[PDB]
């Protein structure tokens, strides 16, 4: 219902060989991760990883109740009363630079269809400098502009990435989703001004982590969680469905709105997002429902969308719930709900099911927990452990080994790099225990000294 098998058209490559090599450490940690399945013809597997991938898009829930609606419009009054309602569209020039709270789009990213096709990059479509599109580009953008999205096509392919054994054993791999380069121009004009705004304001009176450091911002999101009697963690990670298709709806008018001070053709953008055509080597489907990987605003809606989800679950659940009665710090698939409440989470659990939604706890287990605090909960893969004044994050050590046991031929030194950083709040027993079996064949590694100086030194 929801997957349309559309005519065939010309083969995308697709890549089918992981670029993913095991480092010294795998012999050593062994984790239970692997790269991903990306072939018809992996041993690893019985399954066949393109009738699986896809199968998460056979079914879409058409409709959700009333109080979704109620829950977007009241937490849109909240976010656009802090972040003002100064929304309007960007100039492509400006789209492309980036405002102060954002970076620049990147130039060495692929420009999508049919630029790949045609061997083309996105420095070859425009101009910098003068933010210029060549006549084809130019004409595509008019055209999304008269509200018509007709001819675009994402590029699909399978993500070359560690996943779980388990996960690997199922052919249970990721899709990436590449919109072409003026869809994603188009995309950042309309939305990047919100976006800029929003991600620069990440905490629980937002109700967003999008944008963060966790470095510096676990002491502010744990100095304000700290005095809640309990914290839940909440996953909403799910390989086998997507974002409902009026969710994208709900959006569009309650939260995007021309009221909230959005342009006009959001509607139409948020709409080439929910209902899109996809290609897949010679294959061409029309997917319902579902949010794009490689679009910008993608983590931003992601995280927008299951904030409201859960406070939605929560009326559901409960008849005498007010807005107020939790605090939500939402990151993507992954929300912390504080509260002095005591809350069911396997009722919550059973309302949002019943809206093709699933939530399972943060950690190893099953089923929520009735108590939960500050130092149970895991977030984005990290504890909150306290320092003095300060919370620093605390990587699970299972993640750890996992990032050090694979890596990317020509870019080992600086994976390394950042993992220095997540490993140093671990302490320097656990830090020296990770990288030892690096430096015992002759690899140095910054020291556990260097690393922590520059952590604390940022609040000094």
């Amino acid at each position: 219902g929801a997957l349309e098998r559309l005519p065939d058209g010309p083969r995308i490559h697709v890549p089918r060989k992981t670029a993913l090599r095991p480092t010294v450490a795998r012999q050593v940690f062994q984790p239970a991760f692997a790269p991903a399945v990306l072939s018809k013809f992996d041993p690893r597997t019985d399954a066949d990883v393109d009738e699986v991938a896809f199968s998460k898009h056979t079914s879409n829930q058409e409709t959700l109740p009333p109080v979704f609606r109620m829950v977007a419009r009241e937490y849109a009054n909240r976010v656009f009363a802090l972040l003002g309602r100064d929304n309007g569209r960007l100039s492509v020039k400006q789209a492309l630079d980036g405002l102060e709270g954002m970076d620049p789009m990147d130039k060495n990213t692929s420009p999508g269809l049919p630029y790949t096709t045609l061997g083309m990059r996105r420095t070859d479509v425009v101009d910098w400098e003068t933010a210029t599109l060549i006549p084809f580009a130019a004409e595509r953008l008019e055209k999304m502009n008269n509200k018509d999205f007709s001819d675009i096509v994402y590029q699909t392919f399978l993500k070359d990435e560690l996943r779980p054994i388990e996960k690997v054993q199922a052919a249970k791999t990721r899709i990436v989703d590449v919109p072409p380069f003026e869809h994603c121009i188009l995309g950042r004009q309309l939305l990047g001004k919100f976006a800029s705004k929003f991600q620069t304001q990440p905490g629980l009176e937002l109700g967003s982590a999008i944008g963060c450091d966790p470095d510096v911002h676990w002491t502010a999101f744990g100095v304000a969680m700290q005095g809640f009697e309990r914290v839940y963690d909440v996953d909403y990670s799910n390989f086998d469905s997507t974002h409902s298709v009026a969710m994208f709806r709900l959006l569009a008018e309650e939260f995007f709105s021309e009221e909230n001070g959005f342009d006009p053709l959001v509607k139409d953008y948020l709409e080439s997002l929910a209902i899109s055509k996809h290609a897949y080597e010679e294959k061409r489907y029309l997917i319902t429902g579902g949010l794009p990987s490689g679009c910008a605003a993608t983590s931003v809606l992601n995280t927008i969308m299951n904030n409201i989800i859960i406070r939605a679950g929560l009326y559901l659940t409960y008849k005498n719930f007010e807005f107020d009665d939790v605090k939500v710090l939402s990151y993507g698939d992954d929300l912390l709900v504080a509260t002095n409440y005591q809350l069911n989470f396997d009722r919550v659990r059973t309302s949002l099911a019943k809206t093709g939604y699933k939530i399972t706890p943060a950690n190893k287990t099953s089923t929520f927990p009735l108590e939960s605090t500050l130092e149970d909960v895991v977030f984005l893969k990290r504890k909150f452990k306290k320092e003095g004044p300060l919370y620093r994050p605390v990587m699970n050590r299972e993640a750890l080994e996992a990032m050090l046991s694979y890596y990317r031929p020509g870019t080992l030194s600086e994976k390394l790099t950042s993992i220095t950083m997540l490993a140093v709040h671990s302490g320097k027993q656990e830090y020296d225990r990770l990288f030892a079996p690096f430096r015992e064949v002759g690899v140095i590694v910054p020291t556990f000294e260097s690393v922590e100086y520059r952590w604390r030194s940022l609040f000094w």
